């Protein structure tokens, strides 16, 4: 019942995955989004509920990464990979 | 009381903030973070809690970037930074 209209680049990995309107609901957008993803694998194969945005156009739609520094969990993930233990 | 030993990227970064030692606390490895995204300032200049990876170093640290399909609020950003209002 509410249509928007995605900007060029989102229109373009919509179209990439067979849509055909210029304007859409929320939930479609959501479902081609994630048909993208399956499609090309952009997921982690051993923890599915994560994406990779090494695929140019998926990553390109979020602009500049960024992380805020109440991503606690995000950032002892960071520290841990580029440490190791003093035996 | 438990020191860690930084890998060489993130000793690179360490001692680029004018850390010495080889071997660092927890706190200490956080402290120097801290200073470098500071100094560099690679942190958003409205919202400070938000921090870029633009830069190479800390981008690197992080390797390939990922999100998660439950941040619904990183996810909706993105989407809305990808659309207009249909009139
Ligand atoms: C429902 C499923 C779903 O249950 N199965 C796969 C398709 N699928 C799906 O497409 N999605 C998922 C989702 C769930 C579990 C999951 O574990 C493996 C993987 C998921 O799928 C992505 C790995 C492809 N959750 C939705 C969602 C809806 C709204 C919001 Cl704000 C966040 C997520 C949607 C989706 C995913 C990513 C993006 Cl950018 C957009 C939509
Ligand atoms: C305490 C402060 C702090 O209060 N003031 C600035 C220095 N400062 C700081 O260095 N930090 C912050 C932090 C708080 C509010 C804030 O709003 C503007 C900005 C913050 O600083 C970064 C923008 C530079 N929180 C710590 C932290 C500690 C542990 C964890 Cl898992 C997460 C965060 C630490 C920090 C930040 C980023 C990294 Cl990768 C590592 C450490």
């Amino acid at each position: 019942e509410t249509l928007v209209r995605p900007k060029p680049l989102l229109l373009k990995l919509l179209k990439s995955v067979g849509a055909q309107k210029d304007t859409y609901t929320m939930k479609e957008v959501l479902f081609y989004l994630g048909q993208y993803i399956m499609t090309k694998r952009l997921y982690d194969e051993k923890q599915q509920h994560i994406v990779y945005c090494s695929n140019d156009l998926l990553g390109d739609l979020f602009g500049v990464p960024s992380f805020s520094v109440k991503e606690h969990r995000k950032i002892y993930t960071m520290i841990y990979r580029n440490l190791v233990v003093v035996n």
